[PDB]
């Protein structure tokens, strides 16, 4: 089944993804997380975005648009797979239409908006997996350290509160009217649409996950 999960930084969508992907064996597919590899290992693709994640805007959709097209393709797309940050405006929307592909399931986790700041100054990931925990919420077993390699754990550039307090603007101006969006994809035929809510704790999300999904 192929997968979009949509909602606003800080909402969960990384988190369940890792066990949407261990539960189902669907792959993960994240531009955030492609991006910042290849902005590090100095990518000719996308090696670009390293500026405009710093100033909390968004990357341009021509550039996000041939990093998906060039992942769905890589030998594994065919058991389906999960988008855990794309598409994130109506163009990327669009591309997805004009390229073929559809979707199953298109999640929405709502969360208030009063509750991202301390949600992102708290994060903390292994970005060798994508692994993510939170100092408070969600601690790994062993602190600053990962589950299950042992490995340190970093936090990422653009998790400082003005960054996030910009991503929420854009947010709220480009990627919310995705809701709308595959809403009416969904009257049309095309997908199903679930409205989950991301405030209840961590295993309370999966379950109700786990119980749209099969
Ligand atoms: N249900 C939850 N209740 C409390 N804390 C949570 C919950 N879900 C995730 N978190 C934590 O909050 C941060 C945001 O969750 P994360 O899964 O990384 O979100 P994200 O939606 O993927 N954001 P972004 O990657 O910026 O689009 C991480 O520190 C998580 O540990
Ligand atoms: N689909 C996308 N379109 C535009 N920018 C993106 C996209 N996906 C990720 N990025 C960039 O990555 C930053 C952080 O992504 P994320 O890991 O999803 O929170 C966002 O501020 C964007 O700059």
């Amino acid at each position: 089944m192929r997968i979009i999960l949509l909602g606003a930084p800080g909402a969960g969508k990384g988190t369940q993804a890792q066990f949407i992907m261990e539960k189902y064996g669907i792959p993960q597919i994240s531009t955030g997380d492609m991006l910042r590899a290849a902005v590090k290992s100095g990518s000719e693709l996308g090696k670009q975005a390293k500026d405009i994640m710093d100033a909390g805007k968004l990357v341009t959709d021509e550039l996000v648009i041939a990093l998906v097209k060039e992942r769905i393709a890589q030998e594994d797309c065919r058991n389906g797979f999960l988008l855990d940050g794309f598409p994130r405006t109506i163009p990327q929307a669009d591309a997805m239409k004009e390229a073929g592909i559809n979707v199953d399931y298109v999640l929405e986790f709502d969360v208030p908006d009063e509750l991202i700041v301390d949600r992102i100054v708290g994060r903390r990931v292994h970005a060798p997996s994508g692994r993510v925990y939170h100092v408070k919420f969600n601690p790994p077993k062993v602190e600053g350290k990962d589950d299950v390699t042992g490995e340190e754990l970093t936090t990422r550039k653009d998790d400082q509160e003005e960054t996030v307090r910009k991503r929420l603007v854009e947010y709220h101006q480009m990627t919310a009217p995705l809701i709308g969006y595959y809403s009416k994809e969904a009257e049309a035929g095309n997908t199903k649409y679930a409205k989950v809510d991301g405030t209840k704790p961590v295993a309370e999300v999966r379950a109700d996950l786990e119980k749209i999904l099969g």
